[PDB]
């Protein structure tokens, strides 16, 4: 009896790696599915996520119609829509994937803020780092996986990319967190 055997990965295709010097880079095409999301508006990245991904937890955590708990996805991504100047907007959705076990028929969020949509498979290049992440590290890190993109065959879209993280807050030891840009 497992007590985290209900925690799955995102099921992707790694493509190709790249980089080999101090930015390495992965090609993802991420499959699509039905997505738990909530969006915030008018409030900081950091702050964002800590309004919204309680919401997140607590419908697999059992506060939907059924009542019953549905384990997870890691990591949990959301999407972060930078200006000109690489800064993020205070804007922020999270895009929490569905356990594969309940892609089916998702049970409803008692919540009306979490809204179960759907979405289909994207391909990403994702670039990785640890530690606990903050606004500051997600523009770094974006910045230098743009940089190594450029002078390649890389397409990438500009308006909007995706951060994930694969563990709680809790969980100080040998965290990852990663920036996804979406492939267009
Ligand atoms: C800063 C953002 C986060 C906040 C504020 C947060 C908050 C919480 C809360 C409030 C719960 C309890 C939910 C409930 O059952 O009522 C919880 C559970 C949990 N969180 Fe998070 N969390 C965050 C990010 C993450 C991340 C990134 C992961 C790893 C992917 C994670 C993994 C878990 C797990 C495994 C549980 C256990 C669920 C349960 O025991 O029912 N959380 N979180």
């Amino acid at each position: 009896n497992s007590l985290f055997g209900s925690v799955e990965t995102w099921p992707w295709q790694v493509l190709s790696t790249g980089g080999k010097e101090d930015v390495s880079y992965e090609e993802r095409a991420c499959e699509g599915g039905k997505f738990a999301t909530v969006e915030v508006t008018d409030k900081p990245v950091d702050e964002a996520l800590r309004e919204a991904m309680p919401k997140i937890m607590k419908y697999v955590g059992g506060t939907n119609d059924k009542g019953v708990g549905m384990g997870m996805t890691v990591p949990v991504s959301f999407a972060v829509f930078p200006n000109e100047d690489g800064s993020l907007q205070k804007k922020l959705k999270v895009w929490f994937r569905i356990p594969n076990q309940f892609q089916g028929s998702p049970p409803a969020p008692s919540d009306e803020s979490v809204k179960i949509e759907e979405r289909e498979g994207i391909t990403v290049y994702s670039t990785q780092f640890g530690g606990y992440a903050k606004e500051a590290d997600y523009v770094a890190h974006a910045t230098q996986l743009r940089t190594t993109l450029e002078g390649t065959p890389a397409t990438y879209q500009g308006d909007v990319y995706y951060c994930a993280g694969y563990d709680p807050p809790m969980k100080p030891y040998g965290r990852r967190n990663e920036v996804w840009l979406v492939k267009a």
